[PDB]
């Protein structure tokens, strides 16, 4: 279920580990030092890795800030598995990077909770990494702390407070409201007394809005079930009650860090989609491409100049035709109607897919007799000669239904203009249909 | 962590279901009956929805064809639990389009890891949907998945008892196209071609199916893959074992053939649909009829634009002006600072043209260092005048660069055309404003020089 590679110096260390991993089914590798792990993570990009820190030459400490410092593997969760149990080695280990920091001998139980925690976020942000394919720091960045104990509130408001923006809100309904806003993450409070803090991240989980929002438990350490839990009910990262201020800084930047990089593949996927100017089954414009236009139009005619008119084509029982022969010459229908359109039209307007079985085209500097006109030309157009894909099909007989409109000077906008069209279209249906109806102010 | 929808019209079982649901951390909702059901899931999007099929009114086949039948309701799993065990009734229930069938009193333990399977499913498709629903409301991705089915579809056959693998390749013959493969070894490989669905033996002699399954989802090339089961159904630990390691659906030993149809078209239309959710938003990034780097359009739209605006024009109609813009000294740019900045500049350039004309011109990338913009109905003072318009605002202002740690200054120099006419065309239009270009940066840089069209004495 997992690609998991397994480094330490001592070969009983490497073998036991790997045991126990291979037998909850995940496929494992190993690596005797540094060296040979660095090559073979760049070669093989494991789903996470295990990593001693004592070792002869290259300690795991330098590993794990090459791994980071390599955009290659710098996606790759690295979990520390040492014999150190130093709070100075903690905090070096999670300062260069590692998700997790585990002193041996390790509790078996949270090792597979924590590495089943990782592949379940290793899922979403895998396939945006691919959708890229086809075609950053962790200071600052507002954190709201969710805590009904005053004083120890406090310290992590004081810690984050040097690096970061920190807001602390103990009501749990409120914290649901400012969750939804600009946060980069929550830290909850798994051991509050007036609610349950589990409960409160299950529901920022289960609410779509936030489920992406990274969240922190302060956990009681002496409770391991309860840590398990929090890890299954989706929680980013733990950590353990009293709070060491230094690894708290860690384990925040860490997940600021992650959480940016992932909005960062979120921003790229939806800025080229931006860019993308015409709809693909068909080639003309899209809605997005036209709208952008309409709008400068006409705010241009209601400031004194040129009208502008639109013409809203919406074919005939599309669907029934969907249902007798499929969408395969559905598509078809759409493609010849959309070239009929185009030809039709003088290149100044501005033709367009505008939804499923609807279209648009925009008419700068005409007013409304003209568009009734240009309409009903269209109109008799599609309804004058077959289509070449009914050409065998004795079952076709493609007509289309048109609303019209015009803008009406100061005080109007786009999203009247296309309303009052889409009444044309409503009143051209309950007519008949193959109609043509204007709708003046 | 999960939003479920519980449906039945016994309160008892509502209430007691509930109680195990939210006590496992699941935000609940309920309902009565399946008017109310089916307009709860259309408003609330619950990630699961648990079924009771004998209700009064609208039963829950009903219900569940109905969430099928509608496109806002049809990507959330249906779970149907329920009193009745007959096998017509189970059936019946599957070719519906439920996800699985649970008969009561239902054993919890799997319950659990089975809405723990449909969750953890659930992130990718639930993530693709978003970036795609995305994409509708902007207004660039149009689609309609109502096309996908679960019919045709290869289906590898992972079995080491031979017999068994002939009855299931026997039953998928008519609908699909099976191929059986008994070494492991090789369906790894298979299964890395054009496969629709494994189906693996998990009660295999020679190899443990549940491994190999674990091998293929560990696997980055197969791991969407959809893999079917087929397990004792008189060992529990071993099925949540099953949907543990990455499973999509188990089938009990002996193999019912008809249950074993209507859970694979359900596996196939799901695999479908996720492939349908890549490639809208993979076509939609193609790039047609604009520039990569500016965004502007290209030069091939600009001239099919060009061509009738122009041809309208010399039939008596509104004349049509260009411009031809040319940075200056783009090269040194380049030479000095290299590509990547050269690309900026570019960038910011576009960006600043863009803005500062009209919507009902076109502006595009004619050639490496060359823009245009299209003016219709625009005449050559106008047109000369919108240009120097154009250059103040590049030499007006210096350019950042370096992520934005630097500061360079950009002039360009610009040729304006405008047609003039009965027997002009664009090819004269364009060559007249080259030879605007190639005047103005012959005065020194960063002019504006027009050329209108003469005809000869005779
Ligand atoms: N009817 C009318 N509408 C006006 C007038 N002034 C502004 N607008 C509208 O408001 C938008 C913004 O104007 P801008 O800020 O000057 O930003 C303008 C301006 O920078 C430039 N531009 C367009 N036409 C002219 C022009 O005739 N003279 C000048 N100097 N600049 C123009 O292009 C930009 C965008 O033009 P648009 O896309 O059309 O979008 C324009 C236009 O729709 C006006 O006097 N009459
Ligand atoms: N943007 C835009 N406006 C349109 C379109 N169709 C008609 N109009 C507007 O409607 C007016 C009258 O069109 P008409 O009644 O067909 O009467 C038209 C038509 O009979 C003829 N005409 C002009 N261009 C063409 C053409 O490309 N093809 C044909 N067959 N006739 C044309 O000249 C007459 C007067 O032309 P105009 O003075 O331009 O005045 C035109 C024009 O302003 C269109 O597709 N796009
Ligand atoms: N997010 C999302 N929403 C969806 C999807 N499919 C349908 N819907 C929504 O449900 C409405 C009806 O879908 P339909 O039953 O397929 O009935 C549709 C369909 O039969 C047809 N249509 C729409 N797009 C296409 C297309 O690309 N090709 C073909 N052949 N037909 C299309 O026109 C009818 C009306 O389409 P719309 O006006 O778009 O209105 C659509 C749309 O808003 C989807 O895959 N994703
Ligand atoms: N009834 C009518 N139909 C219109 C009108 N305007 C546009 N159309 C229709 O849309 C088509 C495209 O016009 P275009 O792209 O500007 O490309 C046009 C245009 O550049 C030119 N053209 C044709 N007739 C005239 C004309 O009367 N005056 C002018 N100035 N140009 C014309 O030839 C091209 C093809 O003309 P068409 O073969 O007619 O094909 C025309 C015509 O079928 C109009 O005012 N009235
Ligand atoms: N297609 C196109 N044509 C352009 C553009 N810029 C100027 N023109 C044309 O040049 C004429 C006068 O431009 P002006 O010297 O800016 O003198 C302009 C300007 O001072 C002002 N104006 C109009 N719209 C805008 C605007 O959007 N922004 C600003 N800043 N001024 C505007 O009103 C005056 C009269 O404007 P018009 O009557 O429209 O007459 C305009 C228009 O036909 C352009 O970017 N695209
Ligand atoms: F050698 Be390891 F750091 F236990
Ligand atoms: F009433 Be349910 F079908 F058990
Ligand atoms: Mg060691
Ligand atoms: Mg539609
Ligand atoms: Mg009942």
């Amino acid at each position: 279920s997992a690609r998991i590679l397994v480094v330490d110096d001592i070969e009983a260390n490497v073998r036991l580990l790997e045991a126990k991993l291979t037998a909850e089914y995940y496929e494992v590798s190993t690596a005797m030092d540094g060296p040979t792990a660095l090559a073979m993570a760049a070669r093989d990009l494991p789903d996470i890795i295990l990593l001693d820190v004592m070792m002869p030459g290259m300690d795991g400490f330098t590993v794990c800030r090459k791994l980071k410092d390599d955009p290659t593997t710098r996606h790759i969760p690295v979990v520390l598995i040492t014999a150190l149990d130093g709070r100075g080695d903690r905090i070096q280990g999670l300062e260069s990077g590692a998700s997790d920091f585990l002193t041996k001998p390790i509790d078996d139980v949270m090792l597979f909770a924590r590495v089943r925690s990782l592949t379940r976020f290793k899922l979403v942000i895998d396939e945006l990494r691919q959708r890229e394919a086809s075609g950053l720091d962790g200071l600052g960045g507002r954190v709201l702390i969710v805590d009904d104990n005053e004083r120890q509130a406090q310290r992590v408001a004081a810690e984050l407070g040097v690096e970061h923006r920190p807001v602390i809100e103990s009501d749990p309904e409120k914290a649901k409201i400012s969750a939804g806003g600009p946060v980069d993450l929550v830290i909850v409070n798994a051991a509050a007394k007036n609610f349950d803090g589990l409960r409160f991240t299950a529901a920022l989980r289960s609410e779509e809005r936030t489920r992406q929002l990274p969240v922190l438990a302060m956990v009681d350490p002496d409770d391991r079930g309860r840590m398990v839990k929090a890890l299954e009910i989706g929680v980013n990262d733990i950590l353990s009650r009293p709070i060491d201020p230094q690894e708290l800084s860690a384990r925040v930047k860490t997940q600021i860090q992650r959480k940016r990089y992932t909005d960062y593949l979120r921003n790229n996927l939806d800025h080229s989609l931006e860019l993308a100017v015409t709809d693909q089954l068909t080639g003309l414009h899209n809605r997005r491409y036209m709208t952008g236009q309409l709008d400068s139009l006409v705010k241009r005619a209601t400031l004194g100049g040129d009208p502008v008119s639109a013409l809203l084509i919406d074919i005939d029982f599309f669907k029934k035709i969907n249902d007798t022969f499929g969408h395969d010459i559905g598509d078809e229908v759409l493609r010849e109607f959309a070239l009929r359109l185009a030809s039709n039209v003088r290149a100044i307007d501005l033709p367009c897919r505008y939804g499923g079985e609807e279209f648009v085209v925009i008419m700068p500097d005409t007013a409304l007799a003209d568009a009734l006109r240009i309409a009903e030309r269209i109109r008799m157009h599609v309804s004058g000669s077959p289509f070449t894909v009914a050409h065998g099909r004795e079952m076709l007989n493609v007509t289309i239904s048109i609303g019209v409109s015009a803008t009406a000077g100061e005080g109007d906008t786009p999203e009247a203009l296309l309303k009052r069209a889409d009444e044309g279209v409503y009143q051209a249906k309950a007519s008949g249909r193959n109609a043509v109806v204007g709708k003046a102010a």
